[PDB]
Parts: C-alpha cells; sequence; structure tokens
C-alpha cells in the first residue's frame, strides 16, 4: 500500500496522529490538523520535507 | 511526475511552500512569492541555484 501515518504534536489546532498519502508533505499535515497555532515558529522547520512514516512532526513555539 | 515543492522562507512579500516546476530557479521561487520584500539582501544569495526538491530558500534581511 502507499498511505501513511503520522504523529502530529505541537503548536497546532488539533494535535495527535493522522493518516496521510506517502507522498504529502509537512506543509500538509499541518493542515490536516487543522492548522497553525498562533503561538508557533515555522521558521525552524521544514514545510516541504517528505513525510516519511511513523514519524513526528514537531511545531515549535516562539522563543523555544 | 516532472513537479517539486519548495519552502520560500525569508525576506519575500508571500513566504510559504509552493509548487515549481522541476528545473526552475531560485530567482523564480521569489517571483512566484509575490517578489522580495524592501528590507532583502539580495546580494548574499545565488538567483539562479537549480531549485531541489524539498528544501528551503531563505532570503536574508540586510544586515543579518
Amino acid at each position: 500500500n502507499e498511505t501513511i501515518v503520522i504523529d502530529i504534536k505541537g503548536a497546532v489546532q488539533h494535535p495527535g496522529v493522522y493518516e496521510m498519502r506517502t507522498g504529502d508533505r509537512v506543509s500538509q499535515a499541518i493542515e490536516k490538523a487543522g492548522g497553525t497555532s498562533e503561538q508557533a515558529d515555522e521558521a525552524q522547520v521544514n514545510l516541504a520535507e517528505i513525510l516519511q512514516d511513523g514519524t513526528v512532526v514537531y511545531i515549535p513555539k516562539k522563543g523555544e
């Protein structure tokens, strides 16, 4: 199969575990998770990294 | 398939994640992102580097 699961913790509206398509990107996970939280610092996160399976996508908070 | 996705952080008008054609250039990403910000320093960035997939394109600010 060509589906994937991802753990989306950090500064997002609905952190949790989501199922993505095999070739998706971090920017898609954040959208899948409702969207970014108003305390997030996306500058140090690569939003076009290919999502690997059974991995974490942490969205840092400003000042971390 | 022959498309690509790119992270455009830095001094641009619309930073974010954009989809480029496989053989595009940094000068094209900047234009796709609305254009340079009025605080950008184009001297320290190579504007015809081949865009690689799932990578960041940081546009420094003057004085960085």
